[PDB]
């Protein structure tokens, strides 16, 4: 379920996370509004990117901590304050979160593993819906 999926994201964060976010980012080109370092570039040269692989690390080694602190897929509101309140989120509305997650689920079913997509379903939906209670447009 859920919480074994944690722990195999966890077993190859880096590799799942940076995967991850390519698919987000080829699924939703137009994301890249945020992520102008990131134009013009190969899924293998992002990776070779000092901040691609940095930052995508740290922000599933967040996303995993929020998910494990979370309760059936529902996500602590002190988590969601700290997303909605962080400066680096400031530019950012809750249908970036809802794309992140569509590409996530559908990695997720894409794979042979067992991971429980519907779970990640609802943890990104009831993510949302935090992330809009605590303030974010
Ligand atoms: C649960 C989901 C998310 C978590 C846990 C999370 C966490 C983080 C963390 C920890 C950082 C700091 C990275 C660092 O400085 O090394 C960060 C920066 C950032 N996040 Fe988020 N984030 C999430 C979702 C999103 C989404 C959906 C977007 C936009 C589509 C986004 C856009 C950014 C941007 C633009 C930065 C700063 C630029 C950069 O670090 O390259 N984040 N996030
Ligand atoms: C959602 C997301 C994924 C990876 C990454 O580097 C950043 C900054 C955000």
């Amino acid at each position: 379920g859920f919480k074994q999926d944690i722990a195999t994201l966890r077993g190859d964060l880096r590799t799942y996370a940076q995967d991850i976010f390519l698919a987000f980012l080829n699924k939703y080109p137009d994301e890249k509004r945020n992520f102008k370092n990131y134009v013009g570039k190969s899924d293998q040269e992002l990776k070779s990117m000092a901040k691609f692989g940095d930052h995508t690390e740290k922000v599933f080694n967040l996303m995993m901590e929020v998910a494990d602190r979370a309760t059936d897929c529902v996500p602590l509101a002190s988590d969601a304050s700290t997303l909605v309140q962080m400066k680096q989120h400031s530019g950012l509305t809750t249908g970036n979160f809802e794309k992140l997650f569509v590409a996530l689920v559908e990695y997720m079913r894409a794979s042979g593993q067992s991971f429980d997509s519907q779970s990640w379903d609802r943890f990104g939906k009831n993510l949302v819906s935090a992330l809009s209670s605590a303030g974010m447009k």
